[PDB]
């Protein structure tokens, strides 16, 4: 459509950079992570797995170069996620491969900021037992870079959990959704690793 | 981010080596294998298959070249598993293709040591019968290079099995997890092959 | 710790390269230089020397070879500066040998990029006179490879000077810090040499 | 298709065993034999041969090794008969080589049990005379291992003969089909040999 | 590791040949096929499908060139199946895509002989009915090149079926496993096609 | 690509055989024929011709020789139809030369079986009259070897006609598609000839 | 194997043509379609989906060039389906992605004719209701090029449906299988599209 | 001929795969089956056997790997059926071994789809009685994987039967050809098996 | 003209290779496919066929040998398509043979990459109905190797569809052009086949 926009895409995609961390100076890359819990689709007592429909908000800043003098033009362009590098964030205890609800498209900004929000259905281990009871049940899943240590990737969160999107007539009510950031160590490695633990406590309406 | 780190990745990835065993001298490659049994998710009586959530610790040393004089820099870099060669270790009797819980990221070290730990959900043949009984039930699965003989790949293990990670409120209790290394022969080939037999004995709490 | 990381270090350090410029093709090595002026510790009227606490950001790309197929592993490793070749950048007019605040550690990246940032206390010639006056005083020191001509080493700078780190309650206020790159010639040699002139203008609060 | 299934085939086929009787302990191999008489296609008065369309149910247990821990996976795999050893059972008095209606595929089970059912058209000696008469005619053919004595192979049968499959509008009606097991001796050898004598008595409708 | 081995791989892989049948003279390629029935994992009455865990032994000779004078060196090398051409052998009546238990690795020999054994879980059509009965049930599946006629590919089998590997405590007992080679014709084509019919007869213990 | 595959093609193509029926023994060649009626594209009232988009499944077995010992290799290879002999099957009453939708490629199998499926648009004589009426209209076209008598070529069919592929929103609805095999005689020759009569009865939706 | 064959493959594959319709003159490509209904594996009342095991015979003629003078050589070569262009024929109402029973191999002939027959398991919408009743139930699925209009692709069928292959002891009996070609129009496009409607009427035995 | 084509064959044949079901994930292989009834060559009253000249269209998808970047090249290659795995589909009640009219060549496509169409002459049991009468006679033969259950192989059909190819002056007229898919169970096995029942009803002209 | 160029052509054409897939190692050939929809020339309501003027971008890599040391010379040479092997890609549902707008010339590169772009006019089945309406109409045609399965040929696409070339004053407006890659199975064959489905949705301006 717009020629101005067209040059933007081409310049960044063609000339700008291959998979590599563009930032030479000592700076780790921080990725903000937010969860919007859309719905708790199902619970399996025998399996002890629960399914969550979530969208993950991920934001990071990449270094981009401005070759052509930027003029008032197309500020944000949308591109497929494949085009650019994305973070490794994954659920530590997912029973199965997560499925993707939405297309992989990411908006990029001139400053270099990128916003990618996938929609996912994830199945993770959690005992459903006592969902019916008033107390309800609690489940926790931790998300975080598999490979990256705290040094390489720093995870940050704005708030606890986004309930607002939550479906009004979901099978299960949400007593409370929390996303607490924590740093933890593994026997594999001396480096600290940061993950966000999403603890959802819910019960049947 | 850090320019110093950036050169490291590029040098190893771009210039350093294609899929090939870099070691010319007569040295087999040893891969240490460790299992952290996260949880026994499910048992299927009709199917006679059991599902395990495990993460596999795999360590090996690859030969790398240091072109640029290494200065105090980024000691370990994380890269996707696709970038580098990984071992063939697979479960001998998996009913289905294993699924991958975590992203494929591997930490590499200047010495050339590489640590890759995938998280897996594996379904393997095992009769659930008498899980309820006090004696419990025993299952065994052997892991080992499919193609590689003992000559090419040597498998080593530090300890029996890592129970500590095991989920506290798992459906099944772990009576004992063992990883014994054994060498075995097949009618196909005169070469000895080494596999680690993971024998888990568990019962319902 | 991580075996994967361990191989990385060993491969680059042991096999990869001795002090030599790994780059055969006609390419000069560019080193980006940045100054973070931490503080102006002291001024000596009689001596006419001033002391600066700075950290120097230095980035360069070295050619590294990837022998073992890189897998997702330790992306950046940290090593002592002694291990790898570092640039000669020195202050042209330092009254005394600079002292080193921080350990000599440099992060290296797979791409081969290396980031080394030393912290230094440097004493250089500059007349303190009229520090008290509103106009303040100006000092200049030039940094650049002693031996290397522009051909061999090219110096680049991202920005003027990093004030942000500057101590809030420093004895002297910073009117402006600038790092301008300049190329200059010496009677010794017909080759052009590039240095970054750090001109700081400061006064007592 | 399924990776899990794929390993199964390969393991048994590649590594598991060559033509050899895997059973070291003193155990003869018993093969159950059953006949499903599909139809009596034709009778030749001059030739005195009769043609039967039958499928032979053959079951035996072979010893298999489970290397990889069996997980819930592909329980039964189908493979060509050529892949595994089959019994020698043949009709003692076949006028001509039997033809094979169906592909040679055999289902194998983890326990090691194998079920192979070929469909055959067999021509054997039998006088057609008096087919038209009410009494009808009787024919007998014996099936049994040619080489194997009772010691090596034991033959067993569940029932007399399977009439149900028999074509409704066959040229000849089945007065009675019987499969009696008998052990017999031959002048060649002192060992007893077991065969199943299939005696069919039929007449034209 | 060994340099000698390293050259071997590179020479065959890099220089030796693309997907093409290297044999110019009039020679069909024969592929020996063997089945090791690991276990009959499951039976589905409603589905009328049975699952087999098998490993398939496949052997063939490819023409290779020896450039460098072969010295006493690494006789057999292991490589991924993707690297070299493999035969099309597939189950004629598989309900679903077979899954692969083991990694795709194949051992190659200097003579050019190649041994590839995949482990598979295969689901094929077969009526489970009367498994409980003493007679048991019979199933047949035929394996053979889909495309290749007898002219192009010839299939051979050493023995009937490998029971030895069969799991001792499998859900189903193996009455007999057979692999008979047969040549058959299809209305599509005048050429004869060869397949191995694997007929397994099994029952519940 | 694969060297192993490469030899296969070359051996069969170069050495294996010229246009000639490779089968010396007394065996006619049977060709299975199946029709997948993709769509009835058009009807011409004046012309009284109808157009069918069909793909023809043709299978036959050719005798191939295996020179090089077949190892586990490329089971089925694809080659152009020109390379190998194909059957003469043609529509008896085609108004015009049939056009070919798909490339002429045929898969061949080691057993010698060949599967060739062309896609065709054929125009044949048939009165469209009363397509609109509820009764609809019937058309018949017979396919069969022009030259070959029943002795030389035998035609076989698995089923009546494959409706499933039929386009959902085709101009004409399919009341019933049948493929009945019939043998017929011509005054030219005393030999019986076999053809498959495809009778399609269709009407406008 | 045969050198003569080898050249054939290479010439057609390497030099002969990329995905493009080789036919410049005004000729549509006709693809004959035939269905061999192997078996009706299952019916799901709740789902209202039925599963069919079919093989599709597809034939088409592609234009090939004969560079080297063809001598008596390898007439038909087998190659992978990926190598050559195949038609888009798909089931209009498939509930799920079809699975492939057989390897994708296609036989090609010198004339350019290609025969490709895949084996498929397809799940399509159809109400099972009243399968038990004597009347039975009817299901219809239409196959045809998704994209191609009648102009581009013409579908033709030889016969109604191939019952012969149908499994003798299938769960469901086949009252009649028909493949009627029909041309239909869609609101999307003014062009006529041709599909083959496969209507199968079956009941439980 | 074409070098590009040549590499294709070699890569798939040599490197790509041995008889094994390449599909690890849980996918059954579906094979479409179509029958093109070329002609009903003969009927034998005494024998009660009928001969059909048919070609069988078989299509299946195999998993292939693309090593070399595919460029516009030879899309479909033809290879002998022996080269690749073919399905076991066989006539349940064939009186004699089917003969093959055509060479076993199969076209393969890059996507992996394979089309194999054999031409066959098949003799199956069927009473000729009352062929002369107006009502005619009906015969049924079922085709389907011998070994494979519905799970492993799924059969699908596009249409009823392809009459079009049917010879115009065949000895017998085709009243209707049908191919209905049905699933059936056998006492041997609890798994469902799918077959295509080809029911042809024909009479003398 | 240039002698240097002249040797290039001769060497590749004369000495380099016949139709054969030059790639011995296990590598499938991938062919990238792109469509540039030039114009929708016509729609035929009665015929239900639509005509597209497209050019097909096809790219693949062939293995070439460099005999003479390559010096700076003619990098890309143009040759007739007949000279080298081209892929089989064809439209599944083309009503008629496609015509060729442009000469068959292909550019080849030293790396072995080949780019061939034919211009075609294709007629495919599609209902024109409701072109006038605002909603417009949708048509789909699938392109893909006829013979080649996914194993042999892998198809890849860079983008959805190239609208830019589209004629400004075409009879029909393009609402959206998409090229989605899909893998599908056919009943003929167990192998997966990949095709690109071109779905164009257009309406009259």
């Amino acid at each position: 459509t717009k020629k101005s926009r067209e040059e933007i895409v081409k310049e960044i995609l063609g000339r700008a950079n291959p998979n590599n961390i563009p930032i030479v100076d000592e700076q780790p890359v921080k990725v903000s992570f937010k969860y919007s819990l859309q719905d708790i689709y199902t619970a399996d007592v025998g399996t002890d797995q629960v399914e969550l429909g979530l969208w993950l908000v991920i934001s990071w800043k990449d270094r981009s170069l401005s070759w052509s003098n930027e003029c008032t033009t197309f500020n944000e362009l949308t591109l497929p996620s494949k085009y650019i590098w994305l973070p490794h964030i994954e659920v530590y205890n997912s029973i199965g491969k997560p499925g993707i609800h939405s297309d992989q498209l990411v908006r990029v900004y001139k400053d270099g900021t990128v916003t990618f929000v996938p929609q996912y259905t994830i199945r993770f281990s959690c005992a459903l037992e006592n969902v019916t009871t008033e107390q309800g049940a609690a489940c926790t899943l931790k998300f975080g870079p598999w490979t990256y240590d705290v040094r390489d990737l720093v995870l940050d969160e704005s708030q606890q959990v986004d309930l607002t999107t939550y479906a009004g007539g979901e099978r299960f009510q949400l007593i409370e959704a929390k996303q607490k950031v924590n740093k933890k160590t593994y026997p594999c490695c001396p480096q600290s690793f940061e993950d966000i633990e999403l603890r959802v406590t819910f019960k049947k309406i």
